[PDB]
């Protein structure tokens, strides 16, 4: 059985080295009370960094383990967990922080450094490439270009920041195309999640649950709703775009959305609800592809349901929910738990299953080679 | 056999007659182009009643406020026209939560009379959720409930997520929490609030209210409950129910995400936070949580019947919110339609749980 695992983030060595040197976020910091070093790239985890510098103050973000970096890390964790294929991406916030001037270079370097550890295993490596979204958008189809013509990449992660303004700005347009014609699947990934005033004055107390359990799959959902209500499927038409953890909330509430949209007296009165209008099932069906990564067959079966079983895709979020704290040389219970979603959803031995947990990967992103 | 309609609202003429008064949200305002006043509620809406003030060629803003919003008989005219037989009626955002501290009290015990009044002009077919005076100190929000609590009609309280003014999670509000459930009245928490305008984006005018009635309500509501989940507010409170507005949001769909981000949080794991024999959000959906209909898809139906089972799933409207653009308002309502064929497809039509669904959940659980 051919499984491949389609969100799987890595930040090579040189990514880590420049995070240690930044003064704000995102950034990396080592404490003496603490093994590995401790990840920062959340606005809610700025102040618990204020704190922590008692010593009896919680470690703030999150550990720095060697399977952020190693390679080898990687291809035991695959090994361990029953993977054959990892279609690996570079994590959040990719680039999307670096001046304009530098980004374009320090992107196809680091892009360069993805396509050679690739090449280490190959038939078990691709990748997803990432943009330098805050350069020209001349640079940014300079390096759509050259990703195009690195060997083992298959596709674009970005998150929702698009050039500044989101991912319904009209200057983003030739970007989405030039990826679309270049037969790139795009992955877009949440990051900047949601305004932490939302979670109120305890929010500290709750860890990263609620960024991490809402804000992600909240924020995907408002990018993914601006780029249909904004027109950018019908622009580009071609355009394929994978989202993660099965669309952040997308399969639940988009009824609620065509309701509201054939409900909203403006928009009709304006010409903007025309009888021949792709709805955003067509959508799903048509330009969306979902990851299981949804820890519930509950949630997996409303995606299923949304955009087909041959549209969803395995994917294990490796490495930012390893077990605590107990063999992270083990399988990974968060590995687990999505491959138990699947299996109870379809049916483990089905051909759904099958499809799900790699032949749609291998067949979408023509994994060989 | 019994359609039970859990999620439709009113705003009796006098709570009309104090937002007619007010200059900031909410409020209603009439402009000359327009027969109906409009009411403005959100804000999301703000920017365009600012450029309508200003300039008479701007879009009208904010919504129509038809005859539905206040008419008893539009309320009942919708019901037979639907195939309705019970209204469990509720104040429609944002209730009592604008008012003063001082006035509070007064006002929200006063409207929660009338909806009594109202109820009891068509026996049997009409109850309703009160509001509360949560603007007020939590002495007089206590005494609203146990005034509430002794009105006929009343099966339980409607309300926002901002609480005191620090969300369902702030401690001082456990004392109302405790009070209400209690007094055996079903807490149905609503949207309003929604989420800051700016994750909207730049282009956020062009959408209508799309992106905050389709999201931002929903979100609000699951982040709400959530909070009130970490807090431990279901365990504190064990004797607490509620119903959620809209299928809890997207709780359904985020459960099994907010169970692997708590058993994987560094911090609350070490920390001893979370034990094994935890109750998990899974359970406080079975067992403390019920959730409404009003979900517009039997893909959204199917996942909140798996996570809280058919027997706590209850239809519901959303009226007189949405309206058919333009036509025949005094027809059947399609976001009505729409629920109902949910349903009927995620259970199938004439199947115990389409009738439990469809009204006998409501009618056992709201002893109506
Ligand atoms: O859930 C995830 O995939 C992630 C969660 N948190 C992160 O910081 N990065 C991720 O990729
Ligand atoms: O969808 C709804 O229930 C509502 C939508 N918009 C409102 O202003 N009030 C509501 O109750
Ligand atoms: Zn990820
Ligand atoms: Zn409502």
């Amino acid at each position: 059985p051919v499984v491949v695992d389609i969100h799987t983030h890595m930040y090579p060595p040189s990514y880590i080295a420049m995070l240690e040197k930044r003064q704000t976020i995102p950034l990396v910091r080592t404490f003496p009370q603490a093994d590995e070093p401790r990840l920062i790239l959340l606005s809610s985890e700025l102040a618990a960094l204020d704190a922590a510098l008692d010593p009896a103050a919680k470690l703030p973000g999150r550990p720095l383990s060697t399977h952020f970096a190693s390679l080898a890390q990687k291809m035991h964790f695959m090994d361990t967990n029953g993977i054959r294929v990892s279609v690996i991406s570079l994590a959040n916030p990719w680039f999307d922080f670096l001046a304009p001037d530098e980004a374009p270079g320090i992107a196809d370097a680091v892009n360069a450094e993805f396509s050679d550890m690739c090449a280490q295993h190959v038939g078990r490596l691709f990748f997803f490439a990432a943009l330098p979204l805050s350069a020209p958008v001349d640079a940014v189809k300079a390096s759509i270009e050259r990703v195009k013509n690195l060997k083992y990449c298959r596709g674009i992660i970005l998150g929702t920041s698009g050039l500044g303004k989101g991912l319904d700005d009209p200057h983003l347009l030739p970007v989405f195309e030039a990826v679309a014609d270049a037969k790139l699947l795009v992955f877009l990934h949440p990051h900047y999640g949601l305004p932490n005033e939302v979670y109120g004055p305890r929010s500290e107390e709750y860890g990263h649950v609620l960024p991490l359990a809402l804000g992600f799959p909240m924020e995907t959902t408002i990018a993914v709703a601006r780029m249909y209500m904004a027109g950018v499927f019908d622009h580009v038409r071609n355009l394929q775009m994978l989202l993660a953890h099965s669309g952040g909330t997308l399969p639940f509430l988009a009824g609620r959305i065509e309701s509201c949209i054939v409900h909203d007296g403006h928009l009709v009165k304006t010409g903007k609800v025309p009888k021949d209008r792709r709805t955003i099932w067509t959508v799903l069906k048509e330009q969306i592809y979902l990851d299981a990564v949804i820890y519930s067959e509950v949630g997996l079966q409303a995606a299923i349901a949304s955009s087909g079983a041959d549209r969803l895709m395995f994917g294990t979020a490796h490495p930012f929910f390893p077990p605590i704290e107990e063999d992270v040389q083990g399988p990974w219970d968060s590995s687990r738990l999505n491959a138990q979603a699947v299996i109870k959803a379809v049916g483990e031995g089905s051909s759904d299953a099958a499809a799900v947990m790699g032949l749609n990967a291998v067949r979408v992103l023509s994994l060989k080679a």
